[PDB]
C-alpha cells in the first residue's frame, strides 16, 4: 500500500507538466503543499506562467475552486472576500480551495490583517459567527521584494516555500514552448489520478505521524546553529523550522517511505532564503551539509586521516630495523661527492622517516619528503637543501649534513641529531580499521541508492551527491595499496 | 474583472459563470501608465500596441477633410461578411500552422539580442507566445501554410511599450529583417 502511493504521485505531476516547460520544480513543489496544507511563494518578472500554476493545481482535486485577483494599492476587502449585505461570499476566498493573489506587496492594512487569520486559524470573520475555510493551497506571486522594516514582512515570514521563477534558457525547450497547442484552460488530468475529498482529510493525519530519526535531527540542529554564527546569514525563526517539517514529512510519505529521509533536506533551499543576498548563502550552506554530513561524507574524511596518521606512527616506531646507508664514489673532485642508492629507491617525491622527533619551525614532524632531483645536487655539489614538513607546506630549509657512518643528520635550533631512515616494504591493525571504514561507505551509498527517486528533488542536485560519495571511496582505496 | 475576460474569457455573474464571445478588444488613451502601478498588468497582456497620430500627407488630407462617407453606415457588403461558423473553424486552423526551422533561428536571435542591451525593453514569455498566434494567422489569411520570415515585421508594434522603446524596437528588427531574414548578412 505505501509503495503504490509513489506511483500515483509521480503520474499525477506528469500530466500537470503538459504545456509548461522548465517548470518541473515549480509544479512538484506546489503539489506537495496542496496536499499538506502549506503555502508557496513565487518571485520573478511578470510573464513566466505564474498564474497558470494556480489554475492547474485545482484540477488535481474533485471539488476545487480557483480565485485569481490582483492586489492593488486601493483594494478593498469587499472585492476580495465578497461584499456584505451577511456577507455575499459566493465564490471568493472563504469557500475556495486554491486562491491566487498577484503582487501582495502593495495591499491595504485591512486585507493583510484578515489574510493572517486564514492561515493559522483557517477561519474568517463573517460578521457574527465564524466559518472554516477549506483552503488547500495558497500561492502568492509578485515581482519585487518588500521593505525590511514594513508591515508586509508578517506574510512573508509565514510563507514556507519561496521559489524564484525566471524565463526559459534552453534553446530546445523554447521551440516546443513557443509552439504549444495544449489549451491552458482545459483539463489535462485524467479522472483516475484525481484525488477525492476523503483522501485529502486522511493524508493530513498520516503526515504528522512520520517518525523523526535521530540522524535527521543532528542535521537540522547543525544547520540552524551554523546560520546563527554568520552575520550575513538570514535569521530562521521557530515558525519556519516547525513548518518545514510538515513539508519534509509529506515528501517521504508520498514517495513510499515511513520515516524522514536525509535526502529531504534539499527542499530547504527554497524556504530559508528571503532576498537576493540570502539566495547565494542558503544554497551554499545546504550544499556543504548535503555533501558532507548528510551521508557521512565529511565524517569519514576525518576518520580516514586518523588511519593514515596511525600508519605513519607505526612506521616511524619500527625505524630502528632499516637504516640509511649512503654509498661513496671515486673520481677526481675537490669536494666529497656522495651517491644515493640505485634501484633501491626510484621515486621522485619519496618520503624519509626519522627516529627521535624534533621541533622544526615551531612544530612537530614525523616524516620529511625529499625530492630526487634536488638530493643528487646536494650530495655532490653541496650547498643548501630544502624540504617540506609532514608532506605539506612549502619546501623549508633544513640543517641536513652527512655523518661519520654514512647517514643523514637533521639538526634544529638546539643542535639535536636525528638519523633519517626510509620506510620498508600493511600491518594488521591498519587493515582492520580500513576494512571497517570501507564497510560504512558501502552502507551509506546503499541508502542513497534507495531514496534518490523522490519526485520533489531536482535533477541537477543528484550529480553532486554521487560525485561527493565517490571522492570518499576513492581516497580510502589509495591507502590500501 | 477585465483580466479574467481575456485569459478565461468568462465573467463572474453572481453565482454561475458564463462565457464571453469577445472577438476583439481595443483600448485607446493618450498618456502612458506608471512604471510601478497596478495598471501594468493589462498593458503586458495587450499584444498589438499601435501609436496612431495625425495625418501628414497633403494629398491624403484633402480627400479626408471633404469625405461624404457616413461613419455610422454599413460600407461592407453582405458577401464579404464572415459568419459565426467560419470564426470558430479558423481558430482551430491557426494553431495548426507549422513552424519552420529557419523562423525559429530568427526569433531566438532577436530575443537574445534584447537581453544584452540595457536600454532594450524586457520581453516576457507571454509576449513571445501570444505573438505566434498573430504571426501564424497572418500567413493563413494570405494563402500560406507555414510561418513566413516576412511576418517578423509585425513585432515592431508589440515589443515596444513607451517612447524610449519605440526607437530601439524598430531599429533592432530592421537590422534582422535586412540581415538575417533573407540571408543578407549571412552571405
Ligand atoms: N515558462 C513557460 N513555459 C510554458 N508556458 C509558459 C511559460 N511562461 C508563460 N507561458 C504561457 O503563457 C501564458 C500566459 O502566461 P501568464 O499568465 O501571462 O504568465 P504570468 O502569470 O507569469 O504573467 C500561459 O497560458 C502559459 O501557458
Amino acid at each position: 500500500h505505501p509503495h503504490l502511493l509513489a506511483e500515483r504521485i509521480s503520474r499525477l505531476s506528469s500530466s500537470l507538466e503538459k504545456g509548461l516547460y522548465e517548470r518541473s520544480h515549480a509544479i512538484r513543489l506546489c503539489l506537495l503543499a496542496a496536499l499538506s496544507g502549506e503555502s508557496v511563494f513565487l518571485l520573478g518578472p511578470p510573464g513566466i506562467a505564474k498564474s497558470l500554476i494556480a489554475r492547474r493545481l485545482k484540477f488535481a482535486f474533485q471539488n476545487a475552486r480557483a480565485f485569481e485577483y490582483l492586489m492593488t494599492r486601493f483594494s478593498t476587502p469587499e472585492e476580495v472576500f465578497g461584499p456584505l449585505s451577511e456577507r455575499l461570499t459566493s465564490g471568493y476566498l472563504p469557500e475556495a480551495e486554491i486562491v491566487f493573489l498577484d503582487e501582495i506587496w502593495k495591499a491595504g492594512p485591512a486585507i493583510l490583517n484578515t489574510l493572517l487569520t486564514a492561515i493559522n486559524e483557517r477561519q474568517f470573520r463573517n460578521g457574527a459567527h465564524v466559518e472554516k475555510i477549506p483552503m488547500r493551497l495558497l500561492v502568492a506571486a509578485s515581482n519585487e521584494l518588500p521593505e525590511a522594516d514594513s508591515s508586509l514582512e508578517a506574510l512573508y515570514d509565514r510563507m514556507l516555500i519561496r521559489l524564484w521563477l525566471d524565463k526559459v534558457q534552453d534553446k530546445a525547450n523554447f521551440r516546443s514552448m513557443l509552439t504549444s497547442q495544449q489549451d491552458e484552460n482545459d483539463n489535462p488530468v485524467p479522472d483516475a489520478l484525481q484525488v477525492t475529498d476523503e483522501e485529502y482529510e486522511r493524508w493530513q493525519k498520516e503526515i504528522g505521524e512520520i517518525t523523526l530519526p535521530d540522524h535527521v535531527f543532528e542535521l537540522i540542529f547543525m544547520l540552524r546553529q551554523q546560520l546563527d554564527k554568520l552575520p550575513d546569514a538570514p535569521y530562521v525563526s521557530d515558525r519556519r523550522w516547525k513548518k518545514a517539517i510538515r513539508l519534509l514529512q509529506a515528501s517521504a510519505f508520498f514517495s513510499g517511505r515511513s520515516a524522514v529521509a536525509p535526502v529531504d533536506l534539499i527542499l530547504l533551499k527554497d524556504c530559508l532564503w528571503y532576498d537576493a543576498q540570502s539566495l547565494n548563502l542558503i544554497q551554499q550552506q545546504i550544499d556543504v551539509l548535503m555533501t558532507g554530513h548528510a551521508w557521512q561524507q565529511q565524517g569519514m574524511l576525518t576518520r580516514l586521516g586518523a588511519i593514515v596518521q596511525r600508519h605513519l606512527q607505526l612506521q616511524q616506531q619500527q625505524s630502528d630495523k632499516t637504516a640509511l646507508t649512503v654509498i661513496r664514489l671515486g673520481g677526481i673532485f675537490s669536494r666529497r661527492q656522495q651517491y644515493q642508492l640505485p634501484v633501491n629507491v626510484t621515486a621522485s617525491t619519496l618520503t624519509l622517516l626519522l627516529q627521535k622527533p624534533l621541533k622544526l619551525h615551531d612544530m612537530e614532524v614525523v616524516h620529511i619528503s625529499f625530492e630526487r632531483s634536488a638530493l643528487e645536487q646536494w650530495l655532490s655539489k653541496g650547498g643548501e637543501i630544502r624540504g617540506k614538513l609532514n608532506g605539506i607546506g612549502f619546501a623549508q630549509k633544513l640543517n641536513l649534513e652527512v655523518d661519520s657512518a654514512q647517514h643523514l643528520v637533521v639538526r634544529d635550533v638546539s643542535l639535536q641529531g636525528s638519523t633519517l631512515a626510509l620506510p620498508g616494504s600493511l600491518p594488521g591493525e591498519i587493515k582492520q580499521q580500513l576494512e571497517e571504514l570501507e564497510s560504512d561507505w558501502r552502507k551509506q551509498h546503499a541508502l542513497f541508492s534507495e531514496q534518490q527517486k523522490c519526485l520533489f528533488i531536482p535533477g541537477d542536485w543528484l550529480g553532486r551527491i554521487e560525485a561527493s560519495l565517490q571522492d570518499v571511496g576513492a581516497q580510502i582505496r589509495q591507502a590500501q595499496q
